[PDB]
C-alpha cells in the first residue's frame, strides 16, 4: 500500500496522451 511513489511512474508516459479508446 504505497502507490504514491508508483504514481509518477504509473503515468510517466505523457502529460496529455492523444484521445482514444485503445490507441
Amino acid at each position: 500500500e504505497s502507490p504514491e511513489q508508483r504514481a509518477t511512474r504509473l503515468k510517466r508516459m505523457s502529460e496529455y496522451a492523444a484521445k482514444r479508446l485503445s490507441s
